């Protein structure tokens, strides 16, 4: 037996990634999480998208 | 007796902006302001920054 995944994943976007996509063409993921470690000095995001 | 404002009204950066900044050259002013009324839908807003 393997232990496989039975359902897709999703990847909503964000409500402050809408104001930057009607601005300019482009859009960071998770743009929250990018926010609370530029504060803390931290480099090492746990996790990406 | 004119009333005249007794000090400079200092603005400040969001720290939403400081994410902004790095990414593309540009700010958004009040940006917290523009997700907050654009998720609501309401196309007005109340005053600049």
């Amino acid at each position: 037996t393997v232990s496989a995944p039975a359902t897709y994943g999703n990847f909503v976007l964000s409500p402050e990634n809408a104001v930057t996509a009607i601005s300019y063409h482009s859009i960071l993921a998770d743009f929250n999480s990018y926010k609370a470690h530029l504060t803390s000095g931290q480099p090492h995001l746990p996790n990406d998208s």
